[PDB]
């Protein structure tokens, strides 16, 4: 278990943008993966606590 594929090096954009949530979904077949952002214009995935 553990270690999935959270982000492909942190490179998503558009405040939890669709293309971002899609990046994590279409590319990563996880159950705990999705769109994750802090408070900027760029964010990434969080399928794995990284």
């Amino acid at each position: 278990n553990l270690m999935k594929r959270c982000t492909r090096g942190f490179r998503k954009l558009g405040k939890c943008t669709t293309l971002e949530e899609e990046k994590c979904k279409t590319l990563y077949p996880r159950g705990q993966c999705t769109c994750s952002d802090s408070k900027m214009n760029t964010h990434s995935c969080d399928c794995k606590s990284c």
